[PDB]
């Protein structure tokens, strides 16, 4: 007996025996084993071979009934089994029989059937299709697949590796055999042949967050296969963010794409990017498309369609030296066309803060080809069924940023801006606009038949820079004259051109000066009716030959006086007592003897 | 004795004994134990029950003095204790006594008191309030709470589960009882009753990054409770990014919100989103608000306020089919109002690249209701105390995108654009603007009393498309005439209307042609003073009836010649020798016989 | 013998012996050891001291030849060694001999030589330079360095801690001694002296994602050192996102920076931010620069340059109370200057949705100083070699947002907007623009010598609000007259001013009314040539004194009738049969008796 025995501690060999664990070499080695009971917890030092790991706890229970898959439940003998206990929360795929440098695909498939978080720590190959437990985009759960150790996964499979459990069974059902809610992280995927390097199935994976991974050589990250939406393939709620990419064949290949994201990636020497609605365009062919904050350098075309893009953001990217593959052929980094049966216009697309450089190798690189987007055949500017791209605060030193005149350009630095038909903003072209109103008792305006309508005051202009105080202004002035009861019995309107000047090159002058010309005088008359019932007309308060004088008030303010004014009265409503004066002006901002602009903003109307 | 014994190795049973570890079943089982000494390191196979895990190392020390909490320090006997050793860096909550499917709340509270990274690997329930060690937003540290295994956490608590250690003690102090710097990740939170499913306390948690989690059923992710800032609740520096969301009752409920982020989430069939300043609006009621790059589909209202939003970005989102709950009632996805005591205007809000679709079910869906934002009562356009939303390159097929005329619209694709009073840009309405200057020795201009002022050159127009070379241009020309010493003794200004035409439908014509009309001629005169001291005036250099001729130079260039010009001289300064010519034009861009625009950009002024 | 012995189980002490693991205390303790064979797998309970951890598996092999580093391979004796087995995938640095509160730098250097994922779980100090295995930005691999337990790392090193293996050897080579592809996460870095707290080397680390960490006290996150690009240092593809920051001395210090990102950080009481091209500016000195969605509060200057920024986004940030350090000196949060040899202009910079508040302490805070950016010396507005910043839907209550008049302002809420020379948009200043065309058989227009050119229709205006139906419109109308064979034999052009008025303050009137004035009439004449060959001219179809009448059609529609019209015919081509009518208008939108705008958008041209 053992208690009789004495360890060199001075301890009973029994009192040792008690502080001791059941440990076996291999998981698969449990089948043999005697001398194990229900409630026994055992520690297996690896699954198969040690260089492959797979270590973890089992629990032995008394089990007659339940069949045994061969990893999660192992039959020790006819009436005893071991079930796998997960400790680390996330589970090595090794624990399921995954072997270093082999096809890990059956093993990932196996593991996900028992667990939701599953992790690779060893180099593997993916040669077969992984199906993934089916759940909808309303599910309680999120399948994770994690990288610890930066596992180097070689991709080599005739299909897209990853699919739904269901669709793996019928890979071709045009029935929506989909799985959602997946997170893939911290893995270096490594490609083989182009044809064999497709990682995810777009037909089949929705709501997938692919983040902080690494892709290398001839990988296609997502492919679509089956025509399933009026003759089109589609993908849905795919997001690729914070990955490195190198040599990548395609970021995504599909007919259509819903809700696709490509953010904060670092992509070197890739072949191609987002090829969507290329062969088979559609009217909406990308519906939400985000390309934010990537590096994409020394590379091919980043985006290529033949169909419409809807609700697109291409922001804060860095694009250096993209003269390769399709980019060198087509001489552009983004190529938006519309051609082929189904193909629609791009609409609602913002392109901002991107850097487009070093495409110098191609003397005629266009950064963003936008072809067949004309809708100049439409007879008005007033509808917005179709709206072209707006580009904003980008920077390009390529030959052209874009070739479509109807692209809206807002403060883009670009070569050959004065080649391009695109509209210049009033801001670039140093033009400003203001508007306001005055309400004025007539009492205060009327002098004989002179209506002292408005004062222009150039003191704010002078104050702020007498040099800058040289500008032309053009005003629309609309006057609504009102009876005491506030009935508009008379109205008139006129353009006014105003020139504000202050002599330069002799030091501070006494003041600024002002001239004005009126034109395009119009007013209400007795043919314009207020009430047919009680027989009431509008009137004409200005007489034969409208006359405007500029009154020089000698300190930098100017009255605009309007002549022959006559009051008219209604039996009902009385005479006019007051006027509402609505002014809208545009001013010249150039002030070419300074560093800055003209004081036109500061011209005051009282 | 043991060395006498012989294992079937041919090894001394003592030489075995030596390569062996102290292992016990349970952590709580250490209390009993004899035959343990100071420096002893022991391996416990689980805390309580095995199905719950909790396994890790202890160290036994000789300890008389220190009291024992019951997990981190366990009393083996009066003079011996075991302290917990953390290996995995992040610590299972199991190791503290957390049990599968129970309230994990005491256990999370316990663990965080000893460790900063704490991790859930087992399904649990949260039924009680977790307080969290108090630290300020200037702290050395970041509390993490991690998900391994996608743990399914059921939320069922009459308060917001997570709070500050302090505020858990007085849940109502209007004193700022806050904790900052928290990271929560990789967990599926699962809701019960609406009333019981609030996860985080906004009053109490600042600087919290909630990322790559999952929320399901009637969760409110954040609630605010106590009025604490002039009658308002507030939250601060909350960020929710890369989560899935499904059935979510509210993303956030509060009076006010500082610095709140909602990025790259995937949200299906949610009830409601960001309800802020709804019951109790305020003037700033959301101060920084980011809603970037989410999926939000088949859902309720995404954002609803009654107070002002300040510094808002709603970008690159995909919004399909949001006709539910409050969205179906109020017939909008975002509902910005101003009403109720305190309520202010929205100001500084950019909404770009969003996709707003399939709200067809409600024939009169408005995407963004913006109600009571009028400030048209203000008498000028010149102040920016209040500034409305700018919408830019979005896409909507809803009945209206918005209902406020003062929203700025830049290249949004939307239905009924010609319903809406919003200003059309000069770019949409095919108008362009340019400006420049010439400096010219008079010597080169003056011929008799003809001032050959400027040349217009339509060769650049013709070169680039003789068809497109049909446009009207309107120029403001300001001329500052200067003495040799560069004193501005004379100035004049005029409008010029220029029509550029090239006959179509007969092949390439010899050239483009040009006509012009001058108007709104004004000039300086002797009443405008340069120096009162030395008695110096401005002059008038153009005589009775200003006359402009267009000179046809026969090759596509045109002189603009100004008539009666007479020099004037100052005793001091001499005659005029040179002029500075400042031009500002606007041109028509429509060119309705082509696909493109008019050559107006390319008209050259020399 | 052992099988003779009997454990209190009733089990043969041999049948125990068999279910048992080889366990030693310490890794370093293996050297002594006898009684171990090839294939033996052993479990070491810590590396050195237990409080430091380091526990993991070795494998014993028979080894004569290979030398032993002292952690990964340990010599047990002349012909036996132990190699380290990695289980957890990511490897504790402890396993390499890292000790609590010491310089972990040699140990990180050691570990990365064997593994790519390496993790800190214990407080340490970084006192020496860590070199990092050299790989290019096209590499199969990504070095990770992880945080578990929120390890508190003190930084205290006379160089930047982290560098390339190569550059650690020659720290000064102007040769491009770089390493790429690194991920650093979940660590609290803690600073000492400013001079000693630099974490990463910009010269040497490319493609580095620094995310979800914590920085505290006098840390400089990145420094550049060596002049290496035409007298400049540079950094490349650095991204700092989702960190906390507190007390941070500099986010980045460099001459130049390529492709730099600063996203979703939470930064409190920092000293300074992105100091780039300060001492030594350059023409492009930041090439791609993203500052998105940070908190930056109670802090110093966030960005400071003296060189050009190219392709910049500063979006959705919250900036409260930034009155400190350099911010209080220079009285600004961003300070973009151009000065010192090499220095260029900022170009292509979008600043949107930021919140700039509580800088009240400095009565004259400018949020974004933009100094020496004038390029008003350029003679046209038409080139875009240089383009200034565009600011859009930000919010500021600082004294000024910016001080450069040439910044483009789009719907920014800001103080003193009517101080600033920046152009007001036509939209703010309540101006709208539309354009279209009509094609019309002359047959339908011509009546005697009256050309009934176009109808204006104010019914759409009235329908939508008879109060708002008071506006001035100014139209450019260009008419291209065409022979049956569609040859443009005649053309004319005119301005038209149109006043649309409807009397207010008496209930719904019968209709809206309309007046118009024509001006700036021009037409083709026989001097304009179609074909010199076959001797063909353009003609004049309007006679002595062009006359336009407004025809009141009595229901809210108005003909514009043009007078003396005469047909002209070509021998070749016949008479004119049809005209193409191109209209471009601008309208006043103010409608100061309502909450909204004028109906000008809805005026219809048929």
């Amino acid at each position: 007996s053992a208690d009789k025995v004495i360890d060199a501690s001075g301890l009973t060999q029994q009192d040792i025996n008690d502080r001791l664990a059941i440990t076996y070499p291999t998981a698969v080695g449990l089948v043999g084993k005697p001398n194990l009971k229900d409630a026994d917890v055992i520690y297996v030092q690896c699954y198969s071979n040690i260089f492959d790991g797979g270590d973890g706890y089992y629990r032995v229970s008394a089990d007659t009934t339940t069949v045994a898959d061969g990893a999660y439940v192992i039959r020790i003998n006819p009436n005893l089994i071991a079930t796998m206990l997960n400790t680390t929360g996330s589970v090595d795929v090794a624990r399921f029989g995954a072997v270093m440098n082999a096809d890990v695909s059956p093993f990932i498939e196996k593991a996900f059937k028992y667990f939701r978080d599953v992790c690779l720590t060893k180099p593997y190959k993916l040669n077969t299709v992984v199906g993934i437990p089916d759940q909808n985009n309303y599910s309680k759960n999120v399948y994770y697949l994690r990288g610890l150790g930066d596992p180097e996964i070689t991709v080599d499979c005739p299909s897209a590796v990853f699919t739904s459990a269901s669709a793996k069974l019928d890979p071709t059902s045009t029935v929506n055999k989909f799985t959602a809610k997946i997170d893939v992280s911290n893995i270096s995927f490594i490609g083989t042949t182009v044809a064999n390097s497709v990682v995810f199935n777009g037909d089949r994976l929705y709501n997938i967050n692919v983040h902080h991974n690494n892709f290398k050589g001839n990988i296609t990250i997502f492919k679509a296969y089956v025509k399933r939406e009026v003759g089109r393939q589609y993908t849905q709620s795919v997001s690729i963010n914070h990955n490195h990419l190198t040599g990548v064949y395609r970021v995504i290949e599909s007919d259509k794409s819903y809700n696709l994201d490509f953010s904060y990636n670092m992509c070197e020497a890739c072949i191609g990017g987002i090829y969507v609605g290329v062969d088979a365009p559609w009217d909406p062919n990308n519906i939400s498309l985000t390309i934010h904050r990537n590096l994409w350098e020394g590379s091919g075309m980043l985006l290529k369609t033949n169909g419409g893009i809807i609700g697109g953001t291409i922001s804060a990217n860095y694009f250096e030296n993209n003269t390769f593959n399709d980019a060198g052929i087509e001489k552009c980094l983004i190529s938006i066309n519309r051609t082929g049966t189904g193909a629609g216009y791009a609409s609602g697309l913002v392109i901002s803060g991107n850097t487009f450089s070093g495409n110098g190798a191609i003397p005629d690189f266009v950064d963003v080809r936008y072809v067949n987007q004309s809708t100049e055949s439409s007879s008005t500017s007033k509808t917005a069924n179709v709206k072209p791209v707006v580009f904003i605060g980008n920077w390009s030193n390529s030959y052209l940023m874009t070739n479509f005149a109807g692209a809206l350009l807002i403060n883009n630095r670009c070569s050959n801006r004065n080649t391009m038909f695109n509209a210049y903003s009033p801001q670039e072209g140093r033009v400003t606009f203001a508007s306001g109103y005055l309400d004025k008792p007539l009492s205060s305006m009327l002098s004989g038949n002179l209506l002292n309508l408005i004062t222009l005051d150039t003191r704010p202009c002078f104050t702020a820079g007498y040099i800058n105080t040289n500008f032309k202004t053009t005003f629309d002035v609309n006057v609504l004259f009102k009876t005491s009861g506030g009935i508009n019995t008379a109205s008139c309107s006129f353009k006014l051109d105003v020139f504000v000047y202050t002599p330069l090159g002799a030091g501070t002058p006494p003041k600024s000066n002002l001239k004005a010309v009126m034109s395009a005088f119009m007013q209400s008359d007795t043919n314009d009716i207020i009430s047919t019932g009680v027989n009431e007309t509008m009137k004409s308060v200005i007489g034969a030959t409208p006359t405007m004088a500029v009154v020089n008030n000698g300190d930098g303010t100017y009255g605009i006086r309007l002549s022959p004014f006559t009051n008219a009265s209604s039996p009902n409503w009385g005479a006019i007592t007051s006027a509402r004066i609505e002014y809208t002006y545009q001013g010249t901002l150039i002030a070419s003897h300074t560093s800055t602009y003209s004081t036109a903003n500061l011209l005051t109307i009282t």
